[PDB]
């Protein structure tokens, strides 16, 4: 019941509850970081729906959506009665009217001008911070590019979303097909009078029970955590704070922002795109491949790309926090999924967590993360033990939920910190990017954050979603994605590796602004993880020649 007693009924048709955890953190970066974390996917389709078809479909299909996931409709800006800014709740409007609905589809559902492309798309939408500010939620149909395929291409902020955002997409293809839509828009003549049609005005007690919950009240109320669970999470807290101070390898940012960054996405508002996504993808027989020649060595592919970019980031960079007369370590930054801890029924549809994110930290120390032998120049059968090591490291950080007990006082610290600097860079005068870039680590450690591939039908029909080969031969109406793309926003002067699956491709990717690091130095490295994970999966098939299958 703590998940439902904390909604509570703040105005008539109004639900509120306090942000707490990781939550409240990534609200306040977003807001005083220009956006930072803010996602944005693109799911890229082949299907026999003509564009007019989709754009006359696809209000209501948002609508329809919002109709069991009202979690598209939350806001986490607003104030309080003293006019002062409130960045520590999220609030849900019921929708009470046809006007007021009709409103919330056209600032939602968008459709893109004929021409500009998916790629080009992702790249406006990763380069600045949703408007309005609290805005949680976007969804662009790109049905017109002048090349490539069409998508659809969602713009969410990271405060209540993360992987949940291919659900809500799915959602929506799936209701660009369905059958009783298809009927209502034929038998209609406009979005407006199928709305009025269909309208049903929100009725926020039984909405309240289907919109999300921090992860900290789902651990709360699953766990019921004793004083020695708060112990245990409290030790988990003492070892990020250490290792986030001991000697560690990274990728030296500027020391001051560029005023001319040369790698750029182009320009918009006059002014250069330079938040970059370098990508590398892995094609679905390769990928298989991969994973299967590392676990034949005991390793995973997570792991031994997380050991790839450590040894890469110290062979390219030989950048340290240490001497020179001093090997350092590695400090581990990376995120964790709490499904590891949770079952299923945890991010489904009552009170689902819908932002499952706990930061994890580990330590690789100097001595097994390089070799006597050879240095920084590690051979496979040492990058499999790195790998090992890794992984090892990572397990008993996250060998329980306990975790959670600490990141909302963590979340309240980070989150009071920032607007206080925030307010004194202001007062100052700073400049925007030297205040996003002057509290950062010179040295930015090795940071990873993997992803399982995420289980989400490919194929629309009018007899709704399954998991189908790309149609050879179309049947009816249908929509297929074999394809994804994903523009991360780190506008904090930090690299973000992220690695990830979907539709069985692999993409390995980093995300940064270019005024802060030399994009060729990163994609250097990029360069090196690929080459490195082919190198040692073609000699882990080579003993074992049975992983090709
Ligand atoms: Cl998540």
């Amino acid at each position: 019941m703590l998940g439902d007693q904390v909604w509570k009924e703040v105005s008539s048709n109004t639900l509120r509850r306090p942000l707490i955890g990781v939550e409240k953190m990534i609200n306040y970066a977003e807001y005083y970081q220009n956006g930072n974390f803010q996602l944005t996917i693109a799911l890229s389709l082949d299907t026999n729906l003509s564009a007019d078809k989709m754009q006359e479909r696809l209000g209501l299909a948002l609508w329809t959506v919002r109709g069991y996931l009202p979690e598209l409709g939350t806001w986490t800006v607003g104030s309080s009665q003293d006019s002062t800014l409130d960045l520590d709740h999220v609030t849900f409007k019921a929708i009470q009217t046809v006007e007021e609905a009709q409103e919330w589809i056209e600032d939602t559902a968008i459709l893109v001008d004929e021409g500009t492309t998916v790629s080009e798309m992702v790249d406006l939408l990763s380069n600045k911070r949703i408007e309005p500010v609290g805005k949680q939620f976007r969804a662009y149909l790109v049905s017109q590019p002048r090349h490539g395929k069409p998508a659809l291409v969602m713009n969410a902020s990271h405060t209540l979303n993360g992987h949940r955002m291919l659900f809500q997409g799915s959602a929506i293809l799936q209701a660009l097909v369905d059958a009783r839509l298809t009927a209502l828009v034929a038998s209609s003549n406009s979005s407006r009078e199928a709305l009025e049609a269909v309208f049903v005005p929100e009725d926020i007690s039984r909405l309240a029970r289907k919109l999300p919950q921090s992860l900290n009240t789902a651990y709360a109320d699953k766990f019921r955590p004793d004083e020695a669970d708060v112990e245990a999470g409290f030790a988990k807290l003492g070892e990020r704070i250490l290792n986030s101070t001991q000697p560690t390898l990274g990728i030296p940012r500027f020391s001051t922002p560029s005023q001319n960054p040369q790698y750029t996405l182009g320009s918009a508002n006059g002014q250069p795109l330079t938040m970059l996504n370098l990508r590398r993808q892995i094609g679905v027989t390769e990928h298989r491949m991969l994973h299967r020649a590392f676990k034949k060595r005991g390793s995973s592919l997570p792991s031994f790309t997380y050991a790839c970019i450590v040894n890469s980031i110290d062979r390219r960079c030989k950048a340290s926090t240490s001497e020179a007369d001093e090997a350092p370590g590695a400090n581990l930054v990376y995120s964790a999924h709490a499904s590891r801890w949770f079952p299923a029924e945890t991010f489904m549809s009552r009170s689902p967590v819908n932002m499952a994110i706990v930061p994890g930290s580990g330590y690789v120390a100097p001595e097994e993360l390089r070799s006597k032998q050879r240095g920084r120049d590690l051979n496979e059968s040492e990058l499999f033990a790195l790998a090992k090591t890794i992984r090892a490291k990572q397990e008993q950080y996250l060998e329980s939920p306990h975790i959670i007990s600490y990141t909302a006082q963590v979340g309240d610290d980070i989150a009071a910190a920032m607007a206080e600097t925030a307010n004194k860079q202001r007062q100052a005068g700073t400049d925007p990017y030297v205040a996003l870039s002057e509290n950062s680590p010179a040295i930015c450690p090795p940071t990873l954050t993997s992803q399982g591939e995420v289980p989400i039908k490919n194929l629309y029909t009018p007899e709704g979603a399954s998991f189908d080969p790309k149609p050879k031969q179309p049947e009816y109406e249908y929509i297929y994605f074999g394809e994804g793309l994903l523009g991360g926003r780190t506008t904090d002067a930090s690299v973000c590796f992220a690695l990830w699956s979907l539709a069985g491709i692999l993409t390995l990717q980093a995300h940064f602004d270019s005024r802060f690091f030399d994009a060729q130095v990163i994609d250097t490295i990029l360069d090196d993880v690929v080459l490195q994970l082919r190198r040692s999966a073609a000699s882990a098939v080579d003993e074992a020649p049975e992983a090709k299958l």
